[PDB]
């Protein structure tokens, strides 16, 4: 669906929080980590324009930075059967998440989450959003065990 889909290097170094930050009362680690993974799915300059717009509109509608609009996106996943469009959304999206070039290190960046702001305390129950990007990063599923 995304073809010649390529991505702007090192996109979201500049959004990867300190460790300082994520200890902060008042960070949010699941709005700020989608928003790394937002940032790292910026297409490269070279992807034909159709797949480039198209591209940024799911990631846009998908991860928004708006945390309402996050949060009003949260409560609709809850009930994801009721959605198919949605769903379809995010099974596309994990999709391009498990080929992204610099996925290793996206994956070891929601490890710090992990470790540092409780990222993945949920475990099984974390949300369906999150899960599905910790899924496309992660494959085996393994950060709830």
């Amino acid at each position: 669906p995304f073809s010649g889909l390529k991505f702007k290097q090192n996109s979201f170094l500049s959004t990867v929080p300190s460790v300082t930050n994520m200890h902060s009362m008042h960070f949010d680690a699941r709005e700020t980590f989608l928003g790394v993974i937002r940032k790292a799915l910026e297409p490269d300059t070279s992807t034909p324009f159709p797949v480039r717009r198209a591209f940024d509109g799911l990631r846009a509608e998908i991860l928004p930075n708006d945390t309402i609009k996050s949060a009003a996106l949260k409560a609709q996943c809850s009930d994801i059967d009721k959605h198919p469009e949605l769903k379809a959304k995010m099974e596309t999206l994990k999709e391009v998440i498990t080929h992204h070039p610099q996925k290793e290190k996206l994956a070891e960046i929601a490890l710090q989450f992990a470790r540092e702001a409780g990222l993945t305390r949920l475990k099984g129950e974390t949300d369906y959003v999150l899960s599905n990007v910790l899924d496309g990063l992660i494959g085996d599923g393994s950060w709830r065990a």
